[PDB]
């Protein structure tokens, strides 16, 4: 970077030179009027060139060479070292007429070298480099840099700033900066609420951090320590990406030159560092599980003994909770969400969390904010895959949603927005408007098959229950009762027969498969799947009054995935030798691939089932081996 | 894209089918109960396939072959032409016990094959192809493709549609679409301002063309005439990109269908096409001169006889323009911006309008929406440079500002954002606000190197006033006197030798030529100039209360660049040997580059010069070569 700095016309200049940068210095201006030609001396550690007419040749400290005096002849000025108290780093010039070889006049420039470099760790290993010529930029991908932030999803200690980005200004110069000077850390208005530093300001008084840029504090002047030094700084992000913020803040360190009462500093110098904010991230049902965490009243006590009995199969550990007055009943599944965030240093996971009414331990995040579309249980995200040759190395998102002329139900744009700006998880609208509760979870999961890398689709199907169900009526079971064993439901009576011969209901359902279809063709499109992976589980739905469905038996697809080991909603379907001919079928088409199925009863303990279940589950994951920057979304 | 179509139990299934996609079948829901096997007859134009567990074969229109009905055994079916009224397309599936060869019952699907294409000329050569497979996306580059739109700057007629972007509804079929279908077109909510399309309603009533979709429309049913069909569209956006838009929009063709009364037709299917609204593009002082706009008071003679003998040097036209109540003196410099916008089929220049108090030619579009620096002579655009290998084939944008901790006056967020928004000129901030009114094109003009493609910066200097005045002073002239000519100015006594001895005005312009040089060196950094590019023109300021400078002599970088032929305000220098030695110096400099200079009195009508200029000039070029769409922005 080449800066202008001229000779005054009958006058020493006295100059800062910050290391990187090289002058270029008009020596013609300061000449008398009159002077013919000029010659130079300078210190050892200044290197001089005369560049005249583009041609530039370096001169020794001590010449006696003279050059005619030119607008288009000047000096390009360099120093590749910093100076010390030891130094006197200077140019003189000195100007002749045409009849004497004596000088009839002086021009000096007198030097002070400093380094100032504002670093970052920009390659992403976890330690801060030296000025990475890359820092003042953000590139996506394998070969990509720049420096990576944490949201803050929590007078400061040091232990307490462990979860922040490092950001060190490194300097070297002279015990003291030249007079006039001082060196400003800063960011925009705009940047203001995006970000926060912290620092100590007085050292000699003890470690304690204070915030020193942020919200209503644009500007820090931070104090000039002579030798080499460097001034650790803790930065943190406040808010992820969404709609209007692209992730990305700048901050800012210059070097000012104050000029007079009244008039603004000169940013003689200035360095620039950005970061990106890490985006929020969902865990797909195929990553290691490492706790399970649900919710029931308190004396459902066939679900707590089933689940556990479950995650006993497993190296998981069992999280219980019990229910709110300000939560829904299923809240741990549709009021929270488990994600995560990385940066190179750390990472850690980080719960989305919308209550009911309004307002998990320590090792977690927590970010807190209308219809039902707006419930988790609307939210899913696929396996990694790849589509037409472009790949989702972290899945994508899936969310529920009414068809574009329908003016049915619709997730809040919020949320829709926050999810989009997060841009790794490339969202995908599904349609689950045609569901009284409306969530997609109600109708679609994924499971690993063991063994591989490979997942499956699991879709509810209506179409492969009425199949069943006439196979089992031939067969002679057509007085099968459902239900078993579920005292408000006794008088019913419902039986295989009864459930076939019922023509609405017929009609009902296979209008409902119509909409399960819809769906299939938009994940198998947008996930780039075909039927090879997709496994189609039994359902049953009954219609509202406005047309929309509501499970006739507990929702199989809706299940706790850890690997091989499968929790399923106990159906209750009809007894065919003892056993629910629903669950024989189901394992029959599960368990030849791997899969273990434990079927979990969460009805039970309420007597009947009239489409709405009462206790939720979520299971928090480890994170995606594949690092988020490494991916390369496409420009929005 | 495959699609999925079920038979239904014991029932026929007529569905349409969309060329382009295919469908896959379940046979195996629809099967009796106690069915073992199944066997098919197709027609001749419909292809199909049985898969099973992945294998596929294709099968004759009347065979025999019989396969074992299987959940994962399913058909595949594929028509490569659209039904016409001859056609009887369709596929029968008869199913088999395990005791007779003759069917105990039959399942058939029956096809109409349609084509349905929404088409738009995404290869940007001007002409609507057929089904560009790249339509529904929008990339930058020579390879890049997709469709560009005008912005509209200015029941409908087919002649006023001209400037617009077309969009073509291809379809092709029988006579009627079948019972329960119609074709919509649709856009989003939020695009509804962004866009408006427009097509005749009723064709045998006329070519009257109606506006369909937009500002309150968000669909329109369009009707199916069967056979070869084309419906012809118009598209027209309605605004620049800006802050919260990227200029990107939507518009969809879904083919629905009726489920029933109460319930949302399903899509089908859809097609998208994908636009680009082209961005507004500032021309600089290298490109060709069209017309050269000028406004003064109707009396001020000198300068329009020597204005108008300056274009007639020329091949451009010279309009004049008088002042208004509501305008500024300089508003055609000041309140009027001259830019273009260009599309493959189109382009044309169009005017952005600030008038100081609110409010050319119909070759013109024309786009009218606060400190001085909203002014847009505090807008200017650079020559194409390439800067550290990165290249800005259309310029950059350049505005002036004051730094970013002085708290001094910036352009209002609106315009910056607007300007940013572009995209393709990369806009860079400048330091005018030293400047009492505070507009870059005080400070620094661009000029074609005749014979080449190069081109000089040329910069105010108050140094180079300063040493061209010692040396006069140094030959005797001190005694010579400025503003000769100007009878307001003769009582002041002006020379060379009372501008020299005025020690505070020497300050003044020191500080000025820091907040010059500043400016230069952001100059060569962004726009990767070196000291060969630039030349400097000798200025003098005086200073205010508020620290900031005033012309002391009419700025001559400020001036009408026509190729060669430069007008350049008239400074009214000292008088050396009856030569204005200002003049003399200029010439000087620009001639010998075979630049010839013209200098324009607009002063002399007013007797005397505070610093402020009375007339306003701005020039109307022709468009880059290069077109717009073959640039690759930065990711923002
Ligand atoms: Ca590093
Ligand atoms: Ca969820
Ligand atoms: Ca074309
Ligand atoms: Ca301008």
């Amino acid at each position: 970077r080449e800066r202008t700095v001229r000779l005054q016309y009958g006058s020493r200049v006295e100059a800062v030179y910050v290391l990187g940068t090289y002058l270029w210095t008009d020596v013609y201006s300061a000449a008398p009027a009159g002077a013919q030609t000029f010659s130079l001396k300078h210190s050892e550690h200044v290197w001089v060139e005369v560049v005249r007419d583009g041609e530039a040749e370096e001169v020794a400290t001590n010449g006696k060479q003279r050059w005619l005096l030119s607008p288009s002849t000047t000096l390009r000025v360099t120093m590749s070292q910093a100076s010390t108290e030891a130094s006197s780093d200077k140019v003189t010039v000195n100007y002749y007429d045409e009849e004497g070889s004596i000088p009839i006049d002086q021009a000096g420039l007198f030097l002070t070298a400093i380094e100032i470099s504002l670093d970052v760790n920009a390659d992403r290993d976890g330690v801060v480099e030296k000025n990475n010529p890359k820092k003042a930029s953000w590139t996506w991908g394998p070969e990509g840099q720049g420096a990576i932030l944490l949201v803050n999803c929590d007078v400061y200690s040091k232990e307490d700033l462990k979860d922040m980005s490092q950001m060190i200004l490194r300097t070297k110069g002279p015990d003291r900066l030249p007079a006039g000077y001082e060196i400003v850390l800063y960011i925009s208005m705009s940047d203001s609420d995006k970000v926060g530093v912290f620092y100590v300001e007085n050292p000699f008084f003890g470690q304690r951090y204070i915030h020193i840029l942020g919200r209503r504090k644009l500007y820090h002047v931070v104090k000039y320590t002579g030798g080499s030094a460097e001034l650790l700084f803790f930065v943190e992000g406040l808010c992820f990406p969404d709609e209007g913020f692209s992730g990305l803040v700048s901050i800012h360190v210059s070097l000012l030159e104050y000029m007079a009462q009244d008039i603004p500093l000169t940013p003689i110098f200035t360095d620039t560092v950005i970061f990106r904010i890490a985006p929020w991230i969902m865990t797909p049902n195929i990553l290691p599980p490492v706790s399970v965490f649900v919710c029931c009243m308190k004396d459902n006590y066939l679900f707590l003994k089933e689940v556990k009995n479950l995650v006993e199969k497993t190296n998981c550990e069992l999280k219980v909770c019990f229910q709110y007055l300000n939560r829904g009943d299923r809240w741990i599944q549709d009021e929270i969400e488990f994600g995560y965030i990385e940066a190179p240093h750390k990472g850690f996971p980080v719960v989305l969390d919308s209550p009911r009414d309004g307002n998990l331990g320590p090792d977690f995040g927590y970010v807190t904010r209308v219809t039902s579309l707006d419930s988790f249980g609307n939210l899913e995200v696929s396996p990694p895959v790849t589509v037409n040759g472009k790949t989702y190395p972290l899945g994508r998102i899936l969310i529920g949603s009414s068809f574009p002329l329908s003016g049915g139900r619709r997730m809040t744009k919020v949320v829709r927005d926050f999810l989009k700006a997060q841009q790794v998880q490339a969202p995908v609208e599904l349609y689950s408007d045609w569901l009284t509760v409306g969530h997609v979870d109600e109708f679609m999961s994924f499971v690993p098959i063991p063994g591989t890398k490979k997942f499956l689709l699991l879709m509810a199907s209506t179409s492969a229950c009425y199949k069943l169900f006439r196979e089992k009526q031939k067969d002679g079971h057509g007085e099968a009762i459902m239900f078993k064993g579920l005292g408000g439901m006794s008088s019913k009576r419902i039986t295989i027969n009864k459930i076939l011969s019922n023509e609405s209901l017929v009609q009902e359902n296979l209008y409902f498969q119509r909409c399960l279809d819809w769906n299939r063709d938009i994940l198998k499109k947008e996930l780039g799947l075909t039927e090879q992976d997709i496994i189609d589980l039994p359902a049953l739905f009954k219609m509202d009054e406005d047309h929309r469905a509501r499970a006739f038996f507990p929702n199989m697809v809706n299940m706790i995935v850890l690997d091989k080991d499968l929790g399923i909603p106990k159906p209750f379907g009809p007894q065919v030798e003892e056993e629910c001919c629903l669950e024989m079928h189901v394992r029959g088409l599960l368990e030849p691939l791997g899969l273990e199925c434990t079927f979990i009863d969460d009805i039970s303990a309420y007597h009947k089932f009239l489409g709405e279940v009462h206790c939720g589950t979520n299971v928090r994951r480890k994170p995606f081996t594949f690092k988020w920057w490494h991916m390369v979304p496409s420009r929005r």
